[PDB]
């Protein structure tokens, strides 16, 4: 048994920003990174031999979990050419060839892997050089990390993402930025609903779900005028923020899987951390959707509504 990278000829390999919604196996809002590679395998290659694939230092196979089990290399009919394991330390997949390389000759293959930008290493929008490898053969692509923009309607401005999924305890962590433009906002109500929500806060039932109620964990933090939030929408160190949770003890109400936080008149940004429970489908898949909205009142007394919605739907 031996490493046969040298016996792998790389025919094509491209790196591009893709849309997470198109990752059918694990669909979620936001952008991903797509590594598409094609190669032929020398006939001398045999079962138990190995080749490797290298991820860029700044990506991870999933940015919601550590279930880092890579997809098999398969032929067009889905027959398995090789099974892989991910090494987090080296950021490299080691693929082990099955008997397929013994049953067949002049084998060629295609592999498309999905990964995600490490939001801790890349907290803000920038351009960055990514480097992957098939069988030690490297390619590099410059991409631009776009992060999402807040949805803004008058003074209502809001955005959110999922940051962490725990399949064992069946919870999902969502981080919400309230008034990240640090506007002056009057009679601010923030809703968190265990359902999809459109850009104007209208709740859309049936398209995924979480449980939002009394027991849902909900921390709130106030941001200083001089602190700028990571455009990634993901906070890694809450110590640096003023924890104002207990001030919402008597400004929280629950009705039909929706939480309402009475923020009142405000002039700062806030962060909400929500850890909520979900229920997987009967077939064991995921169908998580959770949304938030900000309502403010403008100088003429009209309501303005801004909504934001995240999801995870697997297959």
């Amino acid at each position: 048994s031996n490493n046969v990278n040298d016996l792998i000829t790389v025919t094509k390999q491209t790196i591009k920003v893709g849309d997470g919604k198109d990752n059918v196996a694990a669909a979620h809002d936001g952008k991903d990174i797509e590594y598409d590679t094609e190669f032929t395998i020398d006939n001398k290659v045999k079962k138990g031999d190995t080749m490797t694939i290298n991820y860029d230092k700044n990506v991870i196979p999933s940015d919601l979990t550590d279930k880092n089990d890579p997809i098999d290399i398969t032929d067009p009919s889905g027959e398995v050419i090789a099974k892989g394991t991910f090494d987090k330390a080296t950021k490299q997949i080691t693929y082990t060839f099955t008997d397929y390389v013994d049953k067949y000759e002049d084998i060629k293959a295609r592999l498309t892997l999905y990964s995600y930008i490490d939001k801790q290493a890349v907290p803000n929008e920038t351009s960055l050089n990514l480097t992957f490898a098939t069988a030690g053969k490297e390619t590099s692509q410059n991409v631009s990390v776009d992060y999402q923009d807040p949805m803004v309607h008058g003074d209502s401005n809001i955005q959110s993402i999922f940051t962490k999924l725990d399949e064992n305890k069946q919870t999902i962590e969502q981080q919400i930025y309230v008034n990240p433009l640090k506007k002056t906002a009057t009679n601010t109500k923030v809703d968190i609903a265990g359902s999809q929500v459109d850009d104007y806060g209208n709740i859309k039932l049936g398209n995924g779900s979480t449980i939002i109620d009394q027991n849902t964990e909900m921390k709130v933090y106030k941001v200083n005028p001089n602190q700028q939030l990571p455009q990634s929408n993901r906070i890694y160190d809450f110590s640096q923020y003023e924890d104002v949770t207990s001030q919402f003890d008597n400004k929280k109400s629950f009705s039909n899987n929706v939480a309402t936080l009475d923020f009142g008149d405000i002039n700062s940004a806030y962060i909400i951390k929500v850890v909520s429970k979900y229920t997987p489908t009967s077939d064991g898949e995921l169908d998580i959707a959770q949304g938030t909205s900000m309502r403010t009142t403008d100088k003429y007394g009209y309501y303005n509504y801004a909504g934001y919605s995240n999801f995870i739907v697997t297959s």
